[PDB]
């Protein structure tokens, strides 16, 4: 027989990303800046690198959309489904969707991409949910990376 | 905290389908009978449980279709692609759908529903292909049940035996 096989995670401590188009609503400056702090935040606490191509393909391909945007993992207009990202893999693994019909923000007013962001990075890297509501991996939208994630994502990558 | 599982699996053991539409080769009773015993098959040899839905949203929707319905895997007319399925996840995850350009029947003639829904809620379950010419989860239809072993140690290094009787 065969299953269907989950890549854990990563081969590799290098990783790749692209961003690949911008929202409307933060500078390409604030995007960036918004990203490359994300993956900070698991860098920091891991031996994983994260560097940033800007064409080609990239371990990590980010991309804004709404509704239909090309997986059939469709979004929903405002509010709801404010972004996803697929587990690590080839192909489309790693991936992560931003829904643009959200208000994304460098603050406070609408949704701060950071933390969206450093959110779905997890589950890039492989992380899941998690049910400590002071886990940045909680489910639902409220830096320091809480000890529930550090333990995560070192059970899988280990330390710095 | 939470990391993700070592294959692809469902979450719970209590998972809900719904016929979405029906073929127009079978009557609804002989769609539902071919279905409700598909899915008996694997819950007979694991702790999940089957249940359905009439309306909303399931955890397996199942429907008939042709060439293009909504997805990335167009049926193909008549012969070929008979049928396919989604591994488990969100979404689409899990669904199964049935080629309505094939005859679909309760017998020999034709193609045997229940037999080709057995093999697609295989997939639905986190089941790939075996190699086994004999396994239910075998890539290419053939007439003939008790579920192969292959396939019995396949959804069991999934979800476990459930009860050994
Ligand atoms: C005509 N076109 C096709 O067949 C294409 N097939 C499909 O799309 C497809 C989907 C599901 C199946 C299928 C294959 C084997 C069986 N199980 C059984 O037939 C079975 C019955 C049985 C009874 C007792 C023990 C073991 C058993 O196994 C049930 C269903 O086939 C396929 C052809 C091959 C290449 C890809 C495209
Ligand atoms: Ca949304
Ligand atoms: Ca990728
Ligand atoms: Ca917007
Ligand atoms: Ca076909
Ligand atoms: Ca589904
Ligand atoms: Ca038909
Ligand atoms: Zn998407
Ligand atoms: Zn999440
Ligand atoms: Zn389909
Ligand atoms: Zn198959």
């Amino acid at each position: 027989y065969n299953v269907f096989p989950r890549t854990l995670k990563w081969s590799k401590m290098n990783l790749t990303y692209r961003i690949v188009n911008y929202t409307p609503d933060m500078t390409h400056s604030e995007v960036e800046k918004a990203f490359k702090k994300a993956f900070k935040v698991w860098s920091d606490v891991t031996p994983l690198n994260f560097t940033r191509l800007h064409d080609g393909i990239a371990d990590i391909m980010i991309s804004f959309g709404i509704k239909e945007h090309g997986d059939f993992y469709p979004f929903d207009g405002p509010s709801g489904l404010l972004a996803h990202a697929f587990p690590p893999g080839p192909n489309y693994g790693g991936d992560a969707h931003f829904d643009d019909d959200e208000t994304w923000t460098s603050s406070s007013k609408g949704y701060n991409l950071f933390l969206v962001a450093a959110h779905e990075f997890g589950h890039s890297l492989g992380l899941d949910h998690s049910k400590d509501p002071g886990a940045l991996m909680f489910p639902i939208y409220t830096f320091m990376l809480p000890d529930d994630d550090v333990q995560g994502i070192q059970s899988l990558y280990g330390p710095g």
